[PDB]
């Protein structure tokens, strides 16, 4: 069977300034699929108030391999925010392809400062919506 080997996932979280998650609490995205027969399952994990005390001023963003048929998947990834114009901004990308196993995630604990994100001047929460964009390339 053929495989979806590169995929871009776009997720809008409504009313973001009112998310109620505390530090260490997660918002999980819908599961999205790739690979052969949709057998690689992924989701994005957002911690709106970080993981720990070190990151409580940040939003943390992680890509999680929810399911895979074998042991591992190696993948490169890039996260960004889509601004009020639909353009990518505040991008961060993996240094190389990282080894995912099922239940494992990789990402950025300090992806963006909350006070920058919440400042209307920066155009990152049009209508109080945060739109995240995740581009993945599976190399093995």
């Amino acid at each position: 069977p053929g495989k979806v080997v590169k995929f871009s996932y776009m997720w809008t979280i409504n009313n973001f300034s009112f998310c109620r998650e505390e530090m260490g609490e997660v918002i999980k995205s819908s599961t999205f699929s790739s690979g052969a027969n949709d057998k690689l399952k992924w989701c994005l994990r957002v911690n709106p108030k970080g993981l720990d005390e070190e990151s409580k001023d940040y939003l943390s963003l992680y890509l999680l391999l929810v399911s895979c048929p074998k042991s591992e998947v190696r993948a490169k990834f890039k996260f960004s925010i889509l601004n009020a114009k639909g353009e990518e901004t505040k991008a961060m990308e993996s240094q190389r392809a990282y080894r995912f196993v099922q239940g494992k995630d990789w990402g950025f604990k300090k992806f963006i400062r909350r006070d920058f994100l919440l400042d209307e001047a920066n155009g990152l929460l049009p209508d109080d919506k945060l739109t995240l964009f995740c581009e993945v390339s599976v190399v093995q």
